[PDB]
């Protein structure tokens, strides 16, 4: 159950309003991850204001739930904030006042809804983190001045741009733990997101699992930063897909894990560490085909992408696929310290020469937005361009 049907109508009834907070990049390149916001307003000038629902889990991380949809929350920004920048990269949250956090919106479903998908939800790590950490460390990590408003990157992340090029909302659970991001949020965990998930979805008018498109990439923060064995992450992640399926999930996006060991934080690795990194990416890699392939024998609806194979194209030949380096970090970083996080980094010389849209990598661990959109495009044109959804 995870929410009492009376805990649910009780937080439901408890009708309130909020502001929106609009966030947008500052400049107009991408190599410029600064940010701003300002109060969203209607054309008349008078506070935009949202109806509905707070709920949060002992978890305390709020989220407001409103009947008012993705696209007009979005549309109130764009014609609040009135730029002519194709890069604003506009994000928007839930807030009372200038002391409030960065809040959540859920939009609500309508109860006749069509059988399609309408919503993309993301579980993983620093891959798929859209700011989950950045309330935690008081907007201070990652820097807001050298990665993208808690985007450990310079702009969105690959979640994002399926969900824009789709146009559906995109609710994120995602946390990873590469950058010391453990240090500020305890439960990071696949399993600990499946249930963050099942909770505050419980609290969800007309909410409907089945037009969920669920995206899934996690293993790497297992094996980077906690030496944990194929096994247990094989077992931890069959057991989010038991447990979304049980659920009512059907919908879902997988992909095999890129080799994090082309990375340029393994320049300052051991050749063991190495050795040792890589062999458990080929280990995981074969079981998350293997599980694809089971969940599509029992008539799920399974998208497998093969990130591994990609990436090691990319990395081989980055002036086949529109880069020009795919070795250094984009930022002027030479050596692996999570203290980097919380300061703000000039780029290089040859990235600020060639655009952050060339290089692969922005820091020592994360790609780029270029990165990101790359592997997004390429999922998005993938099995006969989602034929399966
Ligand atoms: C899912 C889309 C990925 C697209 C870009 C490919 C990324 C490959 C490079 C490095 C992989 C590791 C970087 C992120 C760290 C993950 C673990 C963590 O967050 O702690």
């Amino acid at each position: 159950a995870m929410v009492s049907a009376a805990e649910v109508v009780s937080a439901q009834e408890n009708q309130t309003y909020t502001y929106v907070r609009c966030w947008y990049r500052t400049s107009h390149s991408k190599d410029d991850a600064a940010t701003d916001w300002k109060w969203a307003k209607n054309q008349d000038g008078s506070d935009f204001t949202i109806d509905g629902y707070w709920w949060s889990s002992v978890s305390f991380k709020n989220m407001f739930y409103t009947n008012t949809s993705q696209n007009v929350i979005r549309q109130r920004c764009e014609e609040t904030l009135d730029l002519a920048n194709e890069n604003a990269d506009i994000t928007f949250f839930a807030a009372d006042n200038r002391y409030s956090y960065n809040h959540t919106i859920w939009s609500n479903d309508a109860a006749m809804q069509p059988d399609q998908i309408n919503k993309v939800v993301a579980l993983g790590d620093s891959l798929s983190d859209t700011g989950n950490i950045f309330n935690a460390s008081q907007w201070r990590f990652p820097n807001p001045n050298s990665w993208f408003l808690g985007h450990f990157s310079n702009g969105f992340v690959w979640t994002e741009y399926v969900a824009k090029a789709k146009n559906l909302p995109l609710y994120n659970w995602a946390v990873g733990g590469a950058a010391g991001e453990n240090q500020y949020i305890a439960l990071t965990g696949v399993g600990e997101q499946v249930s963050s998930y099942l909770t505050y979805t419980k609290l969800a008018k007309n909410y409907n699992p089945a037009n969920t498109l669920f995206t899934l990439e996690f293993g790497l923060n297992d094996f980077m930063n906690y030496n944990r064995s194929v096994p247990e992450v094989k077992a931890d992640y069959a057991e989010a897909l038991i447990r979304l399926t049980d659920a009512g999930a059907k919908n879902f996006m997988l992909m095999t894990l890129p080799d994090a060991t082309k990375a340029p934080q393994f320049k300052y690795s051991t050749q063991e560490e190495i050795e040792t990194i890589r062999a458990k990416v080929l280990k995981m890699n074969e079981f998350i085909k293997a599980q694809a392939m089971y969940y599509k024998a029992q008539g799920y609806n399974i998208a497998l992408f093969d990130t591994h194979a990609l990436f090691e194209k990319l990395t081989s030949a980055p002036e086949e696929h529109g880069f020009v380096n795919a070795s250094d970090p984009c930022l002027d970083i030479n050596r692996s310290s999570s203290v980097d996080y919380m300061y703000t980094h000039s780029l290089r010389s040859e990235c600020a020469a060639s655009g952050a849209d060339k290089f692969v990598f922005w820091d020592v661990t994360h790609p780029t937005t270029a990165t990101h959109r790359y592997v997004a495009e390429k999922m998005l044109e993938s099995s006969n361009n989602l034929e399966e959804f």
